[PDB]
RNA sequence: GAGACUUGGGCAAUGUGACUGCUGAUCAGCAGUCACAUUGCCCAAGUCUCUU
């Protein structure tokens, strides 16, 4: 705070890394290993013509 | 005690000369701070338009 010059560029934007989820951290399946199979659904909302 | 004189004492009134501080009013000269105003350098920041 004291680098009360710091008006100069306050417009610069920097980068930053990215990382996925725990879950999704290596969950790949281990040959032997038990798997867990999250089956997806699609239910219809609106109604059809 | 009074009248007057002599000396002295007491009180009072008023004036005169000098001293030490205290303030009052006016005027000049000087410094500093804060603020406003003029435009510009000016980056931040949002909106908007063009467009990047």
């Amino acid at each position: 705070v004291t680098a009360t010059v710091n008006k100069a560029d306050k417009s610069k934007d920097r980068t930053y890394k990215t990382e996925c989820p725990l879950e999704f951290y290596d969950a790949l399946p281990r040959v032997g290993e038990i798997c867990y199979a999250y089956e997806i659904f699609l239910e219809p909302q609106f109604e059809s013509c």
